[PDB]
Formats: structure tokens, C-alpha cells, sequence
């Protein structure tokens, strides 16, 4: 397999389906990436993550540099070996904590977090090298929402300067440049002209893929969709488009309708541990007393191992009792559900009936 | 398979190895039973419990009657169906909480716990029927340690009266009597004459197996062994002997040397979640900083899936980070270790070299 090759097999309107080939494996798109922030997809063995259908998982520069340490992971043979996942890993650059943990001194050089730690385009790229990430994100600044046009512009301009520095850092590291891929991240808040400037800047630098950054930060679905409407067409058509931090199933569906190829969110894992289970008729809260004697599986159509074997009643008991198997079963099902969602999306695009699928999905999910 | 058949295949001194055949499966003895108090062996799927080598698991009348409820579990098709374990289940009778949660009003009729709940020989037997346990324990009173001879005698005499009531309750329930087995529980504290009276009383009533109760309650290994020395020979030789609540690996080994066939303890599961891992060179605490960069598996000889795939360093990180996969991996290994211990015990008895195995095990484990 090549370092990186993205091929589009089918389209319907702005939506597309295809594959990313990398050295550690093939990624089917549109893809959902389970989040493995602390070098584990919470409450799941990697074999189980794979069994649900995941092709790639997400790691995090910020968290892994704090614990257990980037250099330590490298000494131990890299993140893949460490956690026992041998397929592709995408790592975020720490740019989102630059905003969410704002503990912080910011400058053109980078960000200092307070023990004190530094992040910069160069250090972020180096850390992702130490981890051995397959898909490296540029170091950026996720602009807070809401932002004035002036502040959004200043922030986006700094991010584009940091994007160039990330590109150069990545390329100066021979082994990284030859074996991994680098994605740039578009910023510009909700403003069309700034999104355009950012897209132009990123394309001039040149990346393997392009993420839409700065969204899923409280703007709401209407506004996110409005921004995607003009923003995704700005990006190179022949490269993958990654919407960072999205999201709920309806968000994913609408985003694919608008040209997005890649997704990540903690929702299936986190909310799984909190008792929310996704079904084709919408989410349920398994803690609810109405499930105490319900012998049906979490979802009536789901093909996952959890739904093959255990009842709502049992999982209800486990979650109420705070039992670890509760978290395990809920999380496996929720991740399996998301992967079944992506599979149905890929198949419907391949067959030219994605518009109808979107319509059918929503009618039932929000009944 | 029969309702219950215990066959002894080999002996060495007081130790023996053989099988218990029941309708839901065969139990190899000496056996270790993982504890599944809240209708789950904590942090493990039943398939994983089986993969470690377990033939039978332990459930608890007291806990399951409180949550989720005995009648509810019965309406849902029984404990096996509920939790997804289709092999034998032994349930304790609630007799040990009669002492540990002493919240309690006690009388010849039974025990009232405070919502208020009642337990008695008749109610305990009924609850274990509702759960669908394969091996039912008689309702007893675990005498506190230390106890005066007079108080130990009074308590033991009440337990023997309760043993008769349990026998009669069990036999009056046709489906239970035809499909499950009933074990009596010896009491009498550390006093030889009272242990003898209890054994005589239990044998006169007649049970499928006999447990040594009232031990592993703070008496220490020397005293426990001293009591086992004269107590186990009092029990019917041709029936299984179950030492309740034991224990550490050295306790198990010495107990088998003294004629015990069956064991249960929370140690591998509970201490597993707390970071203690069992190895042939003794337990280690994986939280210790010395394991932060240790690439070796938890144990160098262990055949479990955990030791095949992940390092001490990774599990150290997970446990320090409070990650659920940490508990999962530690628990799987610890239960696998206990089952490997039992297997080595069975094989050494079969080959007439158990004495040597005991000696070799201790020399290395306590080096
Ligand atoms: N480097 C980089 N990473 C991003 C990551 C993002 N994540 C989100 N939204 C979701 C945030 N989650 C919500 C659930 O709790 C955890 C944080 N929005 C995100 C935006 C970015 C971004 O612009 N840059
Ligand atoms: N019905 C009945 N059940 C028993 C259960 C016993 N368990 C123990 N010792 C271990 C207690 N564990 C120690 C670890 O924390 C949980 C309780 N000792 C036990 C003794 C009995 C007994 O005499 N009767
Ligand atoms: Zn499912
Ligand atoms: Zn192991």
C-alpha cells in the first residue's frame, strides 16, 4: 500500500464514498473514527473496536504528551504497539485544547500550558512523530465561538502561518514525511470570506487532506450546516474532508450531504457510559425504569454482539449498579451503531440513493 | 448429564482431583469459582470468564434479592439467561451477610435486614430457586471470630436446625430438587468437638456437597489450616468439600493439601481492579513506578490473552489513568492465573507429584 492515496468510487450531489489507502491499512469513507484519547478507546479492547467495523481511531497530542508522555511512548515502540492497535491512527495536534484550556500563555511562537508544557507547530509535529501517528494534524488555533470578524481573521491568519510551519516541520522529518500523511485545518469562524482565505492558504501550502476546524463549538446545527455549505466546496475536491468533533448521527448525515468524508466524536463512547444508547428510532436512556423488565435488545435491527446476546433489562441493571460491564456493553453497541450508520451511508451513496436514505433515516430517528 | 455426580479420579494424601457432572456442565476439581455478586463477574464478559478456564461461577442470594430482585430475575428467565452464562452457578445463601451486616434483627425464624427485607431458610432456598442456581447453599449463620465455645455452640446448633429447614424447603420444590444440588455448611468456629457435631448433623440430614463455613473471617492462615486439619476428615469423603471465601493462592494450595475441592474469592477480581497482578514469583502492584517502561507481560509464563498482547507499561498507564480497560485487563489476567493454578494442581495430583508442586510453588512464589 502507498503512504497515502484517496480514491473516490461514487458520488451523489456533494456526497462521496471511496477509500484512503495507507501503509497500515485501508479506510472506507465516509469514515467514523472512535476516540482513543488516553491511548484506549474507553472500555473496549482494540479487537472489539475493529469488530465493530472501525478502520481508524483518533488519538490526541495534548493528552498523550501529558500522560504517559510522548518520548516514553516512543521508547516503548510507538502508540500502535503500546495500545495494541495496528491500523491507522489519526492524532489531533493539541490545537483544540489551545482554546478549551485557555492555564494558557499564547504567542506567535506557540502555547504554554500550566508543571508547565509547551506546544508549537514544531513540537506538536514532533510529538505526533514520537507517537507514530499515520495521519498528522497541523497545529492550529480553534477560534472561540462567537468571534468578531476581526478576531476571527487574526486567529485564522496565525493558524495559516502555523500551518506552514507544521508543513515544514513534517517535511524536515524524513521518516515521518515518507510514512505518514499531514492534514491542514481550515479556520475562519462562520465568515465566508475568511473561510475562503484559509482554504486558499492551505491549498497553496498543500496537504494530504483538509479538515474543517472551528466548528462543533456551540454554534448549533443550522449554523454549522450553513458554514459547511460554502466552506467545503472551497477545499480541494480530490482530497479527504474531515469535520473535527462531529458528531450526533443527524449531524453526520447532513455533513456527508455537504461533502464531508471523515468524522470523530466522543458521543458514542462517553454517552454510552452515561447510559445513552443509539437506536434507529432515536437514542434511549437505558437507566429509565421502563427498561427494567424489557427483554428486547438495545436496538431491534442492530447486528452487534451486544444486541445478539443481552437484553435492555440486563444492561439497565448493570448501568444502574455502576458495573463496568455496563460501560463495556453500551460502548460496544454505540460504536457498532455508528459504524452501521457509516456503512449504510457508504452503500446508499454507492447505489445513488443517499438522498432517500437521509430522508428515511430522519423520519424514523426523529419520529 | 445427571443432576449431580461427583467422581474422584486421583488422590495424593488428602488431596483429590475429579469432576462434578451437572446438567449445565462439568466442573473440574479442585475448582476455583470467580465471584459474580451483582450478576456480573466484574469487568468481564461471560465468554471471557469461560476462556480463562472457569467451569462455574458464584452468585449471591443477598445481593441479587436487593438488586435487581429475585422475582424480577425469574420473570426475565433466570440468572443464566439474564447475565449470559449458561454453565453451572453456585449461589451463597445470604448467611455470610447475616454476620457481616449484623442493620439486623436475628431470631430462630431467620434474619430481618433494614427498606426492610427478610431472609430465612425457606426464603433463601426460594430465592435461589428463582435465580435458577445449580448449586444451592443452605441458609446458615457464619459465626463471628473470635467466638467463645458457648456462643459458637449456640450458633452452630441454630445453623444445623436451619440446615434441616433448608433441606426440607429444597426437597418440597420438585423442579429444584430434580435439577439442582444442595450443599450443607459446617460451622463450629475453631473448636474440634463442635465441628464434629456439625459434621454429624449435616451427614444425618444428607447433602450433595459439604462446605466448611465460618473460616476466612480474620483467623489467619495458621489457624485456618489447623481447623481444616481435623474438620475436613469429618465430612463425607465421597462428596465435594467447599471452603467458602478462600482465598490467596498459598491458602488454596494448603487447603487442597487438606482435602478441599472448591474455592471462591473476590481477590483476583477486586485486587485486579486495584492494581495487584498475580505472578508465579508473587503478586506485583502494577501502579508502581518501576513498571512505567517495563515491556514484559504481567507474568513471563502466563498463557492468557492479556500476557500475549500487552505490556506491564501499558497496563500501568491504564490503571494510573483510572481507565476501564485497565480493570478489564488486570481482571482477565488474574482470573486466568487462578485457573492456571487450579489446572497445575489438578495435573500434579493426577500425576502423584502434588506434594512437590506445592513445595516448588511456594519456593518461587515467596522468594
Ligand atoms: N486542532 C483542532 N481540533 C479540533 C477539535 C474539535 N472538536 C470539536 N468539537 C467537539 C469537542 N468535544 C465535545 C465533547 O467533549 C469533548 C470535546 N470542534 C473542534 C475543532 C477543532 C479545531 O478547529 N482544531
Ligand atoms: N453462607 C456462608 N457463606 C460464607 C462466606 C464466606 N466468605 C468468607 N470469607 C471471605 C469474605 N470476603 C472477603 C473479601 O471481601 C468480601 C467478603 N468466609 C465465609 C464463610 C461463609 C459461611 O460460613 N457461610
Ligand atoms: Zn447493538
Ligand atoms: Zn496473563
Amino acid at each position: 500500500r502507498p503512504r497515502f492515496s484517496f480514491s473516490i468510487a461514487a458520488r451523489e450531489g456533494k456526497a462521496r464514498t471511496g477509500t484512503i489507502e495507507m501503509k497500515r491499512g485501508v479506510i472506507r469513507t465516509p469514515a467514523f473514527m472512535p476516540v482513543g484519547t488516553a491511548a484506549t478507546v474507553k472500555a473496549l479492547k482494540p479487537e472489539t473496536v475493529r469488530a465493530t467495523g472501525a478502520d481508524i481511531i483518533l488519538g490526541n497530542t495534548y493528552h498523550l504528551m501529558l500522560r504517559p508522555g510522548a518520548e516514553r511512548i516512543a521508547k516503548l515502540g510507538g502508540l500502535h504497539s503500546f495500545m495494541g492497535w495496528d491500523r491507522p491512527i489519526l492524532t489531533d495536534s493539541g490545537g483544540y485544547q489551545v482554546m478549551s484550556l485557555s492555564l494558557t500563555k499564547q504567542s506567535e511562537e506557540g502555547v504554554t500550558f500550566k508543571s508547565r508544557h509547551m506546544l508549537s507547530p514544531e513540537r506538536s509535529i514532533e510529538i505526533q512523530h514520537l507517537l507514530g501517528s499515520d495521519i498528522v494534524m497541523a497545529f492550529d488555533e480553534c477560534t472561540p465561538y462567537p468571534a468578531t470578524p476581526s478576531r476571527a481573521a487574526s486567529s485564522m491568519e496565525r493558524s495559516m502561518r502555523w500551518a506552514k510551519r507544521s508543513r515544514d516541520a513534517f517535511d524536515s522529518r524524513k521518516e515521518q514525511a515518507e510514512n505518514a500523511a499531514l492534514f491542514g485545518i481550515q479556520q475562519g469562524s462562520v465568515f465566508e470570506n475568511l473561510r475562503q482565505q484559509s482554504a486558499d492558504a492551505l491549498a497553496e501550502i498543500g496537504f494530504d487532506g483538509y479538515a474543517v476546524g472551528g466548528l462543533a463549538v456551540g454554534e448549533g446545527q443550522d449554523e454549522m450546516f450553513r458554514v459547511l455549505d460554502f466552506s467545503v466546496p472551497m477545499l480541494p475536491d480530490d482530497k479527504p474532508h474531515y469535520l473535527m468533533g462531529t458528531g450526533k448521527p443527524d449531524d453526520i448525515v447532513g455533513a456527508v450531504e455537504r461533502g464531508i468524508d471523515m468524522f470523530d466524536c466522543v458521543l458514542p463512547t462517553r454517552s454510552g457510559r452515561n447510559g445513552q444508547a443509539f437506536t434507529w428510532d432515536g437514542p434511549i436512556n437505558i437507566r429509565n425504569a421502563r427498561f427494567s423488565e424489557d427483554l428486547k435488545p438495545l436496538d431491534s435491527e442492530c447486528h452487534c454482539a451486544v444486541c445478539q446476546k443481552w437484553s435492555r433489562a440486563y444492561i439497565h441493571h448493570l448501568i444502574r449498579a455502576g458495573e463496568i460491564l455496563g460501560a463495556m456493553l453500551m460502548t460496544e453497541h454505540n460504536i457498532a451503531f455508528y459504524q452501521q450508520l457509516m456503512q449504510k451511508i457508504r452503500d446508499s451513496i454507492s447505489e445513488g440513493r443517499f438522498s432517500q436514505f437521509a430522508q428515511d433515516f430522519r423520519a424514523r430517528y426523529f419520529a
